């Protein structure tokens, strides 16, 4: 219930960090993992904002007072939480550096953001689960139902007491950021993915795709939106790895709620089930993975680095398959 706020001692800490000069380097790089560094996460995340964007773009104060009532509105959930939303964030920052002028001052700033808010308040339930069962926010949305939730919640830390990062924009811009941020949250939609995939393939392939054209624009961006929520697929395979146990604990605790109401969950979701991890891997990966890092290459010849690491990926879990796994940690 309500909105939560951040303290002054956790903002203001925020405002002294200092980035190890070290990890300058590596936050450039697409495979660099943020785990072995969580103290530091607030302070990579305005790392990447002054980097992208300029020391100046936002008010000091009030991007901590941001940052940190965001990292509040993250729920302590296995896998849709605060480390989830720094990681698509500095994938986004990946892809935006290594195509910077692709992408105006408005659309970086709007898209970091967005891919920092993008979970915001999540439950760790699917829109699957939410309409089955009817819950209230799928009456109140009823399609990509958590997704405008996010979006709603977004708004609400926004209107916070000196946390709008926006304010100084025109009245124009500022909406058209507000506009950038809700297009971009409602594409980490993966039912919305497919179509979009599919469409930008065939603009792509037909030569149609032009980037001054705003449908096509937006149609990038969620493209870019989808590629850094799945980016766990991208790392190293440990890392990848290790991530998938945490989604799967998700998955598990809504299948253990969609027994109690009488009906089987999917085997995705049925954690007596474990068995069928393997080859439900190597099906997201041929049907979601491989193909958004296929046509994001295409489009944006330098993030071939993420369908190459996804590409390996794949090939380990064809491994699992194949009983080949040697020794794991957990
Ligand atoms: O939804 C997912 N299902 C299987 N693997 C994933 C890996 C990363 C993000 C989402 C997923
Ligand atoms: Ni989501
Ligand atoms: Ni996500």
């Amino acid at each position: 219930a309500g909105t939560s706020i951040c303290t002054s001692e956790e903002w203001q800490g925020l405002m002294q960090f200092t980035l190890p000069v070290r990890l300058c380097k590596e936050i450039e790089l697409f495979h660099f993992d943020i785990g072995p560094f969580e103290n530091m996460w607030p302070g990579i995340f305005v790392y990447m904002v002054h980097r992208s964007c300029g020391t100046s773009c936002f008010e000091l104060e009030k991007l901590c007072r941001f940052i940190m009532s965001v990292k509040k509105n993250y729920r302590r959930v296995p896998y849709h939480n605060w480390k989830h939303a720094v990681t698509v964030a500095h994938c986004m920052y990946a892809i935006l550096q290594n195509n910077h002028t692709l992408f105006t001052d408005l659309e970086r700033k709007g898209l970091l953001i967005a891919c920092l808010c993008h979970d915001l308040d999540h439950r760790g339930f699917s829109n699957s689960y939410l309409q089955k069962f009817d819950h209230p926010l799928a009456a109140l949305y009823s399609t990509s139902t958590m997704e405008q939730h996010h979006f709603s919640q977004t708004v609400s830390i926004l209107q916070l007491e000196g946390h709008n990062i926006f304010s100084t924009l025109s009245s124009s811009e500022y909406e058209q950021v507000l506009e950038i941020i809700r297009k971009a949250i409602i594409a980490t939609d993966l039912a919305l993915y497919f179509g979009n995939r599919k469409q930008l393939e065939e603009m792509y392939q037909t030569g149609s795709l032009n980037l001054n054209n705003q449908s096509h624009r937006d149609r990038v961006i969620g493209l870019m939106m989808t590629a850094c929520d799945l980016c766990s697929v991208t790392k190293l395979w440990p890392v990848t790895k290790l991530t998938a146990n945490d989604i799967y604990a998700e998955f598990w605790a809504e299948g253990d709620e969609m027994k109690k109401l009488g009906i089987q969950p999917i085997p995705m979701m049925d954690r007596d089930k474990k068995d069928e991890v393997p080859q439900g891997q190597l099906g997201f990966y041929n049907a979601v993975a491989i193909p958004c890092y296929t046509t994001l290459t295409q489009i944006l010849p330098p993030t071939e680095p993420l369908l190459k690491a996804c590409r390996d990926n794949l090939s380990q879990w064809e491994k699992v398959i194949r009983g080949e796994e040697t020794a794991t940690w957990i």
